[PDB]
């Protein structure tokens, strides 16, 4: 076929019940996510070619840069629950992997300052229960598939995309591989 299994994507032999339609893992410390968001952007070609009435996920993983990579992740939980993702993303990666100015939850914090989220709207939210059940869920997620590795994009709880096979000759062409690829994997 054009499309197989082992090629363009893996199938769980362990299926996860109820997940999200479209389902991605980053971490702010990964080099291939920072690729993916900066130069690629995959997750915004993939919105591109999905189909009517699907919702597309992106989560933090812990498992990348230790305490920061936890403090990063309730980080990322705070962005979701303030609807501020696209106003912090790209400072964010910059600030990790490019000045490397961020070190601690503070210069975590100055990013969303930076980018006007309000002081005392951004401590709120980090102290929030629901920001704990934001973080609980980003767990739970990368969990169920149990993670070891990001970037990873998952198809209604069933397949895994395989970008180690597909062509890097050309990153156009990569990603509209990539997006076409979680486009069937949608239809299937």
């Amino acid at each position: 076929a054009q499309y197989e299994d082992g090629k363009q994507y893996t199938t769980l032999e362990k299926p996860v019940a109820g997940a999200p339609q479209v389902l991605e893992f980053f971490s702010f410390f990964c080099p291939h996510c920072y690729q993916f968001e900066e130069v690629l952007h995959i997750s915004d070609n993939v919105k591109k070619k999905l189909p009517e009435g699907v919702k597309m996920t992106k989560y933090h993983v812990n498992f990348m840069g230790g305490d920061l990579g936890k403090d990063l992740t309730q980080a990322w939980a705070v962005a979701m629950a303030l609807g501020v993702e696209d106003k912090v993303t790209v400072p964010l990666f910059e600030g990790v992997q490019k000045t490397q100015t961020i070190r601690s939850a503070s210069d975590i914090r100055d990013v969303f300052i930076n980018a006007g989220i309000k002081g005392e709207e951004y401590d709120a939210a980090w102290n929030s229960f629901v920001v704990k059940s934001l973080v609980a869920q980003q767990e739970k997620a990368a969990a169920d598939v149990q993670l070891r590795g990001v970037p990873a994009m998952f198809v209604n709880g069933k397949y895994q995309l395989n970008p180690q096979g597909m062509d890097t000759s050309n990153m156009d062409v990569f990603v509209q591989q990539y997006a076409d690829t979680v486009k069937y994997l949608s239809e299937k």
